[PDB]
């Protein structure tokens, strides 16, 4: 008895969106923004679950993970630092890499390319 | 009485910040919205005034205007359309075309390219 936005997906008291359309991480994560959520922070390995049973494989889908290059590690949207024990994130650590996720692993890929995203919301 | 972050401007009610960095104007306008703040909207001819006294001129400066192409016109990040009499725009007016401050006129520019930007908000 808290209604999510209409059209998004309810779990654990979080709504998520999942794009169509496709966009650069920036762009997404813009469009996001706009629609006061996020770019998807994956809490716990449930959560995880959840997520890839709306998913596509063979498609790279845009989350809210990239890496800071201050603190010199991927940190999620929030601000929190990935833990290396849930997650493992195949390819580079440079400077202008963004997470996504294909095939239930995260990817490093540069954050001007071009892929569907998923927004959420508490 | 309401106070700006530390460094920024106050002007009429409203609070300033004109980047030293540059960055598409998707990544200029996150950067905007992660400070809970947008993309500079020019509400009248005075404000321009103030934005032009803070600019060197010779550098293109994103605001928060762009070419939407489903209502086919510019409209400002509010959502206001242009408003002809007030404001005139130099450059194409294609899809991906974003506006831009440079000599203390607004020029379409691609959204792709680099600029300096300007965050605001009110109070
Ligand atoms: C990476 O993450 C933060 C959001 O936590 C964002 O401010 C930053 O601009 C991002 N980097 C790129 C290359 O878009
Ligand atoms: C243009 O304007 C809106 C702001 O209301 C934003 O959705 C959109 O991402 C920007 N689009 C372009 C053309 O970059």
């Amino acid at each position: 008895t808290v209604l999510c936005q209409s059209e998004w997906l309810k779990y654990q008291g979080k709504c998520y969106w999942f794009s169509n359309e496709m966009k650069s991480w920036s762009d997404s994560y813009v469009y996001c923004l706009e629609r006061k959520s996020h770019l998807l922070i994956i809490h716990d390995q449930l959560e995880m679950a959840f997520i890839q049973k709306n998913l596509r494989q063979l498609n790279y889908v845009w989350i809210g993970l990239n890496f800071t290059s201050l603190k010199m590690t991927w940190t999620w949207v929030d601000g929190s630092p990935i833990d290396s024990k849930i997650f493992f994130i195949k390819g580079p650590a440079k400077e202008n890499s963004c997470a996504a996720i294909k095939e239930s692993k995260i990817f490093s890929e540069t954050c001007s390319s071009v892929f569907k995203w998923i927004c959420q919301y508490g």
